[PDB]
Formats: C-alpha cells, sequence, structure tokens
C-alpha cells in the first residue's frame, strides 16, 4: 500500500538558483536530490514549499518533477507537488504521470477567497480527474477538518500533510476517520513539530533539513518508531534551533535558511528567488553559531 | 496616468457556468458595459474579485483581451498579474500587447516572503515590462520601507494599499516626495475608503461596481466634495454588504457579489472551487440586505 510507503520522511529538496541570473542549476539539483535519496530518504517531493514553486514558471516545474524522476531513478518514491486552477493543476498532474512519478502532493489553494465547501470541491475535482495517487497539504486554520472526513473516501487520496499546528485538531481529525479510509497522517511541518503529531496519530513528516543533514531527521524517524522518547527528545533538542530560525519572519527565512546553511557546509545550493532576497549579517551569524554548535 | 488612476478602480467578476465551471463571455461583457456605462473609469480585469488564481493562465490573457474589447476606448485598463516573476511579465507583456493600458501586481502568493525579496520580486517585474504598474500591497508583516524604495521608479504609478491600519498608511503616504508621484488608492473597497481618504487616498477599488456602480460613484463624489455627512450615509447604507462579503476570512467575497447579482436578474453564474455557494442562511442575509436597499421586486 502506497499510503504505508509514505509513512515516513517525505524529503522536500531546494531548487538550486543561480546567484548570476537566477536560473536554475541542474547539476546543484542533482546533488541535492543524491544527498536526500542516498542518506535513507525514501521519499522525495520535488515542487513542494521547500522546492520554491512559486517561483517557477510551469515549464520549471514540470522539468523539475522530470528530472527528479531520472536523478532519483528508483532509490526513492517520487510526489510530484502541483497546485494553481483546477485545469492547471490537472496539466502539471498529467505531466508528472507521464514522467514517472509516483504520486502527487496538492498544494493548498492559494486563492485570497477560500470556503470549506469550495476547498473540498477544489481537492475533490483534481484528484478524481487525475485518477492516480494524491496527498493533499491542509494548513488553513479557517478550514475545517470536515473536508479532510469527506475526502477520506476517495480510492486516489493516500495521505495527508497536515500543516495546521494545532495538536487537539489534528488528534481529533485522525480519529474521525475510519482505518478503512487508509490514509497516512503525515506532520507537514517538519521536525519541531513531529514529536507531538507523532505521539498524536502521525506515523511520517516533512523534512528540509535532509538538504544538508539527512542523517538528523532518520535518527529522529527512527527514535519515533523505536517509541524511544529519550532519543527522540535529545534529537529534537538538537535540530529546534534550526527549525526556530528558518521560521523567522513569518516562514519567510524558511528556504533561504536552508540554503545559506547549506552554502557554509560548501554544499551548493546557490541563492533563493524573489520575494526572498538574502539573509542579513545578523541572521548569518546564527546560522554560523549553530553549524558550529552542530561541530560541523 | 497616476491622476487618470486616482478614482474607482472597479474589479469585474469573471462569470462561470454552473454546468461546466466554463468562462460566459457574453455575461463578462455585460458586466464590463455595467461597470464602464455607469461612471467607472477604471476597470481591473484579472483582479482578485475577478477569481484571478481561479483562471489558468491562458484565461487570465485572454480575459484581458476581451476586456480591450469589450470596454473599446470607454476606460482605462488595468491587468491584474502574478506568479513567478517569469510568469508575471509573461502575462504582463501579453497585456501590453491586447492593448492594455497598465498592469497591477498582485502582492505575490509565495508562503516564504522577506521585505528585502518583495522589493526585488516588484522592481524586477516592473524593470523588464517597462510599463505602467501599479502594486497590491497586502501583507501586513511586509515594511512600508518596500514601497519608499520601490516609488523611484518611473513605470509605478500607483499602489492599491490593502493593509487595513491607518497610522502605517498615513505615514508611507507622507514618506514618499511629490517628485515620485504615486496614485495613492484604497484597495479594501468601500468599507475603508471614507477613512484612507481622509489619510491621503485619492482614489479606491470596487466589487460593488459589478452590481451597484451608481453607489460606488456616490461615494466617491462625496468624498472629493468633502461633504462628510453625505459620505457616512453612503457608507453606513453599504458596510453591511461588505461585512456580508467578508465573513469567512473573506471567503465569501466574490460569491456574495454573484448571489446578490443573479437575484438582481444580473448575469453572474457562479464562483469556482476553492468557493461553492452559499449556505441558506448566507442566501437570507443577501435576500434582507438587498431588500434593505429597496432593489428586490415587490411580492404577493
Amino acid at each position: 500500500p502506497l499510503a504505508k510507503a509514505l509513512e515516513t520522511i517525505s524529503g522536500i529538496p531546494i531548487t538550486p538558483f543561480r546567484k548570476s541570473d537566477g536560473s536554475i542549476d541542474w547539476h546543484h539539483y542533482k546533488e541535492t536530490v543524491d544527498r536526500i535519496v542516498d542518506n535513507g530518504i525514501d521519499v522525495i517531493v520535488p515542487c513542494g514549499n521547500t522546492s520554491e514553486f512559486y517561483a517557477l514558471s510551469l515549464e520549471e516545474a514540470k522539468e523539475e518533477v522530470r528530472r527528479t524522476v531520472e536523478y532519483v531513478h528508483g532509490r526513492a518514491l517520487v510526489v510530484a507537488g502541483i497546485g494553481y486552477a483546477t485545469s492547471t493543476a490537472i496539466e502539471l498532474g498529467n505531466a508528472a504521470k507521464a514522467a514517472g512519478a509516483d504520486a502527487v502532493m496538492i498544494h493548498m489553494p492559494i486563492h485570497p477567497y477560500v470556503t470549506a465547501g469550495g476547498v473540498y470541491a477544489y481537492f475533490r475535482d483534481i484528484i478524481e480527474a487525475l485518477d492516480f495517487p494524491s496527498l493533499v497539504y491542509f494548513k488553513d486554520p479557517e478550514i475545517s477538518d470536515r473536508v479532510l472526513v469527506d475526502l477520506a473516501p476517495l480510492q486516489n487520496l493516500v495521505g495527508v500533510k497536515y500543516a495546521i499546528n494545532d495538536l487537539p485538531r489534528f488528534a481529533k481529525v485522525v480519529r474521525s476517520i475510519p482505518e478503512e479510509h487508509q490514509i497516512a497522517w503525515i506532520c507537514g511541518t517538519a521536525e519541531k513539530w513531529a514529536p507531538f503529531f507523532w505521539h498524536a496519530g502521525a506515523k511520517g513528516f516533512t523534512s528540509g533539513l535532509v538538504n544538508l543533514l539527512p542523517q538528523k531527521a532518520v535518527e529522529m524517524l527512527e527514535a519515533l518508531r523505536n517509541n524511544d522518547n529519550d532519543a527522540v527528545w535529545r534529537i529534537w533538542e538538537d535540530i529546534v534551533p534550526f527549525e526556530d530560525l528558518r521560521g523567522k519572519y513569518n516562514q519567510g527565512n524558511n528556504v533561504v535558511v536552508i540554503k545559506e546553511a547549506m552554502e557554509m557546509l560548501r554544499q551548493n545550493a546557490g541563492v533563493t528567488r524573489a520575494p526572498v532576497n538574502e539573509l542579513s549579517n545578523e541572521d548569518k551569524q546564527l546560522v554560523t553559531e549553530l553549524l558550529s554548535s552542530w561541530k560541523l
């Protein structure tokens, strides 16, 4: 069951951009893909938010998925992020299907106006039109969890990346959906939140940290699976400062912190694309202090 | 051009068929006509009221083309554009070729944004297009310094300020020299227009024009004439409608307009997912609102 295979770490790769002209450096992307899949990560998500999906043209988005399937060459499941207007999401999905992806992850709609009934229809229509394994990234607190309960029966909804950091809500929705729907519950907010989500029912989590230190994410996963609380909290305390730094400025630092940290480690990442520019000298020092703390 | 933008910027809906969600261009033409034939001199296809993000890139381009055709000189056409910088530039160049007068760059929808990056985002698009541009500024987490730094751009002709923070708005208006000539537009419509006007705005956006353009015109004229009693009277009259549209964190923004238009026998069709039809409760609230405006036909 694909759902079971998704109950692990979903690594979200960065999309390296050249500082010179902002173009994608595919050689660097290959190095990123290798670092992730060659180090214990069995699920990779091109066109995810950590990939700066929205900074990519549709052609670039399709090519990233295409290149991912090629570079991965069976070493991991490939989940293609898709989004935008219904017809566009379907176009991206079909391109991903032909490219050889294993499933698609439907980003949450970015429209300024959304309602529960409309969000349900949005996801449902794309999943039914594609007739292909799909995951949904659920992150708007203003939209009722009932949407997930109603989508659960869909054959092709194999998982949900729950991204609302409301533990009571998550615990409740996990228990409001029959086991016969086989939904893989994944913490969509990474390592800082994974321990808490895990206790509440999650069996997997996303990670941007795998772009530089996949070993740390794997350690977290194994500790959680082994029910080794002591180890879990140890690795958590070790990782959370990095996640806190990424979360600065209402998450504005989310990808740029990863890229500047990678570059300080001499890994190739390049820069972020506008609407996000480089870190301030202040944050650069904080990144340095973190890597120093990790003895890297 | 900046001066011409100091007025009402009408944002047309994009009529969608209930049957298959396709765009009904005949209904779109009717909407464009209702807007421009009733005092509105600036129309903004691909605006958020137009459900821009629910349109494919090709549908967005076609809407701009259709607008230029249906308007045929009766008003300035400002094309909404957005997405990745290259994509925004593609949409912008398409609008230019279609005959648009300017473009409105939507606030980027990327989940991760920083002040320096947003500045670069807008700057890169404006410089690449070398065409009159407006920016929709609505994220309170992004410093107004971004606007101060963009102001010098020759092609930045206006800002649709959409952060309902009056002290912030009043200060940024006074932080940019007259030398940069910027049309300051209240991007949050009639409910906020009177307050923004007092603080320095000389224009405002409106979704209300899709059904009752005369009400929007009345507010603009009252504000321009400094007729305070009239401003507040018109304001109190329109607020309930804007509050109903604002329900569910703005989820009701367009659907309320469309169901209200249909009740008034104006062709609007429905909204596209991620927004579906109104609940019975809200349908009743729209009815009671139209009834209070004395717009519903007598029954018996």
